[PDB]
């Protein structure tokens, strides 16, 4: 019942920003014996990620966390905007209004957890998912259906190119 | 039975933890180059931070022994670190001793059979879905949330909601 | 509609195939020293070399290009190894040539999008139920089992039997 | 139910496939060149116990890893057979070797190359995401998965068969 409140949000997005535990990944933590720490990712979320910065949005991550992977993921799929280290996830999402020129109307974030709720709440479109905290989703404009690390991040991607009328001419340029 | 759970973790001082299918959902994880591997979830991170800031001691006791373990507990702040210990009870009793606890004010969550007999003389037992029947069967509590998907988080903020803590850790991000 | 799948089947010489979402659940894997891990699965291995036996040719087409797909693939004796080729169709169109194979004589199992013309115009065009809902809108057949999960072994056993080689493989472990 | 109880009562010797059966057949490889394999805690305790109520615990898989050698080991696995072609060739020469009757072997696999061996143990099992065809030479299917506590169900159903499961309880009571 609220699809086009949703779409009219997702329309005006200029720039999208993510976590990345348990949005990117399904937050599963990894550690060895070695001292070395892994990290997963979905090949689907790729793609939708790709297709958003073809149609000119700008991609960021904003994590509290920081690591090699996260760099590594981030700099294939074209992400220049890389911050970790950063629990503060709505004083990051401003700093980049200001260094981007961009409204923070038109501003997507996509969270989780706690730490993500105010920018969630403040952002032109707030995002989270099913296993994100019930706080941060009271706060979301859209859930996803698909899980972090199983297609959430895909799945936000196609909504945003379709409340922008793009998603028919990207599945397009496949067929 | 909410009401009578609420009860038993008002009056929690110290939360002690199995590792394996509590913290992770129970891999055992081996590579060619003799190097094992853990697992553990993010959410219960942030859990257990809530619970340690509202002045609740924090304990791990597992029979395996890693590095993982080590670096884990000290990420999240837990400064008891029992590992190679099997008999939970009894390191949990030595818990009680050294730090004057009562067991009637700790907290125990346990997944397996050796977890049984804490589980079931601690003051708060809990257990998860996937637990042997056995130690599920003594719980005061099962949570919703599985072993390394958030049963360690969802304890968390049931023992600060007791506490009337729980708010106050949500307000910091509002 | 299995008549007519099986009628598409039954001509296959050639059975090509995506890796991330098929071979395995589409995770990639990184690490903090540098290194990709990738998982596939054991039942997809005998699935393969069964085809192969019966006088298939195998062979791998990907976007992604990784060490442990070689690994895999000689394993298993996939002979083509085609990596770091989004655009599927030339690649299988291209193999078609070199084998002296026509088209409708070719298998092709992908997930997403870059698969979509590959699964189309094969002979027989085959994808899972996490694919994308417009490369399965282009299938003759949808597997029931997940990538990574039995997905290949699953196609493998349907082109056995429209074969009436199925049987007789079962047989040789009896 | 009796029937397999029957076939559980007299087992001396419990021998698995490890892929698929005390793993969820992930195999799992790295740029590095390195292998991994993931196993499940309670397998451990099930398997423990079978030992010590005196059963000889074996691994019989086509595939071979250091893995398998470290989980063995800290399990009391005993007899570690990897890189075979043939299960039931190998079952029979180390149950010869024991002195030990098939008829009192348990087998449990999950695919093809398991059948034999499931079908002509005095108890075989499979698993639910087992081949039909193992599926359908098996005394008893488990209701948990491989690598996700299929082995300690199986383990539990044994001690019941020989009347040490109760015991086993009450150790951790
Ligand atoms: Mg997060
Ligand atoms: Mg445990
Ligand atoms: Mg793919
Ligand atoms: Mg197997």
């Amino acid at each position: 019942g609220h699809m086009n409140e949703i779409y009219q949000k997702a329309k005006h997005i200029k720039l999208f920003a993510m976590d990345v535990d348990g949005i990117l990944s399904d937050g599963q933590i990894i550690y060895n014996s070695e001292g070395t720490e892994t990290k997963a990712f979905y090949v689907q979320d790729g793609l939708g990620l790709q297709a958003l910065k073809q149609s000119g949005i700008i991609l960021a991550i904003i994590t509290g966390r920081s690591s090699a992977m996260v760099d590594r993921r981030a700099k294939e799929l074209g992400i220049s905007h890389i911050i970790q280290g950063q629990d503060d996830k709505l004083t990051a999402l401003v700093g980049l209004t200001k260094k981007l020129g961009i409204e923070l109307s038109h501003c997507a974030y996509i969270g989780d957890d706690l730490p993500d709720l105010k920018a969630v709440r403040e952002a032109g479109f707030g995002i989270s998912v099913p296993n994100g905290c019930e706080q941060t989703r009271a706060v979301s404009d859209y859930i996803t259906t698909k899980t972090g690390g199983n297609g959430a991040v895909r799945e936000v991607c196609e909504l945003i190119l379709k409340a922008q009328n793009n998603f028919d001419a990207f599945i397009a340029t496949f067929q």
